[PDB]
């Protein structure tokens, strides 16, 4: 469908675990989970082309790719990937993620429109799952 629009975040879950598992510390744990707990994410669409900007108050992630086609992102505590994303439905994409440079957890992420109309985004590393629940704004 379109995963087009501006999306605002109405849950949240193993976001804290999620960064603990990449080896962020506690008061630094609490701390981002707290300041990033209402993140913006704005998506353009353009067939199998896609733009995604992730945004909290002092940060933003842009993210552009084509499904099927190699790129170049970082994972969530900062660290150079390489980036497939491939369809595994009408509604959802997986991305999985090699990293370019050194040894670390497995690192993915899914992306899935529901037909009632939420986003879902998911963030794996090794076997926690972080699930964010967005609505459109
Ligand atoms: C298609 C949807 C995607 C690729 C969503 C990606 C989500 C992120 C890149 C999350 C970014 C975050 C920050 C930049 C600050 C910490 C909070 C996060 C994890 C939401």
């Amino acid at each position: 469908p379109n995963f087009s629009g501006n999306w605002k975040i109405i849950r949240s879950e193993n976001f804290e675990e999620l960064l603990k598992v990449l080896g962020v510390n506690v008061m630094l744990r609490k701390i981002a989970v707290a300041a990033a707990s209402k993140p913006a994410v704005e998506i353009k669409q353009e067939g199998d082309t896609f733009y995604i900007k992730v945004s909290t108050t002092v940060w933003t992630t842009e993210i552009n790719f084509k499904v099927g086609e190699e790129f170049e992102e970082q994972t969530v505590d900062g660290r150079p990937c390489k980036s497939l994303v491939k369809w595994e439905s009408e509604n959802k994409m997986v991305c999985e993620q090699k990293l370019l440079k050194g040894e670390g957890p497995k690192t993915s992420w899914t992306k899935e429109l529901t037909n009632d109309g939420e986003l879902i985004l998911t963030m794996t590393a090794d076997d926690v799952v972080c699930t964010l629940v967005f609505v459109r704004e």
